[PDB]
């Protein structure tokens, strides 16, 4: 309920995207299945994140943590912990 242009929620998604296909061993984004990841832990790490801030949906953070987290773009890194996916897609 505000005005003006939510754009970091969707730079924000197109970052957590973007690590997963990195993490992938990919060179595009890839959505992140959170619901999974939720349920296994032990399916991809999640790091660099900010402190105080959590890994779940970026649709629903905070203008700070949504700048935080963008704050974190090149901190952010992700690990396959347990997925593994094929190559040359």
């Amino acid at each position: 309920g505000s005005s003006g242009s939510s754009g970091l929620r969707e730079q924000v998604k197109e970052l957590f995207n973007e690590k997963y296909g990195e993490a992938l061993g990919l060179n595009r984004p890839v959505l992140v299945p959170y619901k999974l990841i939720r349920d296994s832990p032990d399916a991809v790490e999640v790091t660099g994140l900010p402190d105080d801030i959590p890994f779940r949906n970026p649709n629903t953070y905070d203008i700070h943590r949504l700048e935080k987290i963008l704050k974190a773009r090149e901190h952010v890194r992700m690990v396959i912990i347990n997925q593994s996916g094929p190559s040359s897609g």
